[PDB]
């Protein structure tokens, strides 16, 4: 399924993901897109922040979900 990830400047990208991804190849995915070391990478999911740790049928994800990336430097 194809998800919709939000950057901080707004812009919306279609990238391919499936159920049986773990958080942490998600993260790959975007760096090969943003070129930003996972170590930089937030990814909130309805609240909740997707660990690498987890994956996306963890969170009971579906297509065309949408998730917000952040750099994470103590904002907020």
């Amino acid at each position: 399924m194809q998800v919709f990830l939000k950057t901080l400047t707004g812009k919306t990208v279609t990238i391919e993901v499936e159920p049986s991804d773990t958080v942490e190849n998600f993260k790959a995915k975007i760096q090969d897109k943003e070129g930003i070391p996972p170590d930089q990478q937030r990814l909130i999911f309805a609240g909740k922040q997707l660990e690498d740790g987890r994956t996306l049928s963890d969170y009971n994800i579906q297509k065309e979900s949408t998730i917000h990336l952040v750099l994470r430097l103590r904002g907020g």
